[PDB]
């Protein structure tokens, strides 16, 4: 487990956007970020899907998170632009971006993976991720201390049979993070890094018993770390949660 | 250093090898080298006129008439890839080698300024098309006694660098694709999959990527062929999943 304990006000005055916030790891990140003082912006397919996590953040005592609905599989460049303008309109600032959303697609050998499935996984996991980062980079580059975290996987770092487009999309994600990190270095106050969450007790991981994995809630040290002031200067890193 | 392999003039006798982006540069050099080492070559490129020179060169060296296939990577669908495979199957009944050489660079701007559609088109051409072509040809490659797929990569597909736009990203995906497929092919087929970083060459694509570099600094693509020949011939049987360098 990554070793870091966050102060209850670690992220105060910071605005952080989380994609895939409805369930699983994204949901735990939205909650933990809100619990540590950050104003959180939640991305998901429908308001309905973000209602429970939002009710949780509100029950805990934080103001209604900003909810933005987007179909990552469909969303156009213009939609990401409109999303960024919403964050600008509300906050004038973005300090954090957690790229958590992605789909696995079929787990079949490449020879059997339909072309349309390969394309859709690449679009959701890579294209949408790029378009979202591009739209938000002006806002992040205004911040005094901003952080971008991409989610990867062991199969994004060493290719394994029957992971279809998922492993390939996670390689692409690492290459995107490394490219971005090299552009940000020194000349901006933005950092870019990847997080391998490892095995978690989520619907998504239950892929690959389940009792052997921690709750996503419990893999939050590295997530809190990258979004707060203690990771200033840490850039271009592929890190592990566990 | 230059990959250490010398290829005997009949090294590739008995082999049918498809080369993408065959019209010029590294693709043309590989097509010419494979034919010169005894292979039957299938030339893939955008237009007949673009492929005439390389086809003519191969015929004249006496090697003889290669198969020419036209395809538009930005908009070819499974129908086009299926028909390509059917043509290869009709003529040869198999494929012994597949050199994925075609790719595009896109803009080399910072990511912040990289237009969305340019990013997606680079990803489509360099990755989606490479996958669909691979998938259409795998059954043919599997009919070979000893088959080899080589993906083209780049130093920036292995360690990311500023202002490579979608190009570095696409080559990271390429290495991912190669590794995944190698793991699926290993021990249960006679097909290997590896990647090649060609390094710097004296081509129009290198000049596009480095607008201020003088091409005189770079070797001719025909001089970087040792790894290209190695991977396609029997001396590389059992080499699978590896990220190799031409230079
Ligand atoms: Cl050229
Ligand atoms: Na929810
Ligand atoms: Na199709
Ligand atoms: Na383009
Ligand atoms: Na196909």
């Amino acid at each position: 487990m990554f070793d870091y304990s966050a102060h209850p006000e670690l992220l105060k005055g910071r605005v952080i956007l989380v994609t895939g916030a409805a369930r699983g790891i994204g949901a735990a990140a939205a909650r933990a970020y809100a619990a540590h003082g950050a104003s959180v912006v939640l991305l998901g397919r429908t308001e309905a899907s973000l209602a429970e996590v939002s009710d949780q953040i509100k029950s805990a005592g934080q103001p209604q998170p900003l909810i933005i609905a987007l179909n990552l599989e469909n969303a156009t460049a213009q939609q990401y632009r409109e999303l960024a303008a919403r964050v600008e309109h509300e906050f004038g600032r973005l300090d954090g971006l957690l790229h958590n959303a992605s789909i696995i697609g079929p787990r079949t050998p490449l020879e059997q993976l339909p072309d349309e499935d390969f394309m859709q996984v690449m679009h959701v996991n890579v294209n949408a991720t790029f378009m979202l980062t591009r739209a938000l980079l002006p806002l992040l580059k205004r911040s005094e201390d901003a952080s971008i975290a991409f989610t990867s996987s062991s199969v994004g770092r060493k290719g394994r049979a029957n992971w279809g487009a998922y492993g390939v999309s996670k390689f692409a994600t690492e290459g995107l993070m490394q490219t971005l990190a090299d552009e940000l270095e020194g000349v901006t106050a933005v950092r870019a890094n990847s997080i391998n969450p490892g095995a978690t007790r989520t619907g998504m991981r239950a892929a690959y018993n389940p009792l052997n994995n921690p709750a996503p809630e419990d893999i939050m040290p590295v997530y809190l770390y990258l979004m707060g002031p203690d990771s200033t200067g840490i850039n271009g890193q592929a890190l592990n949660a566990q």
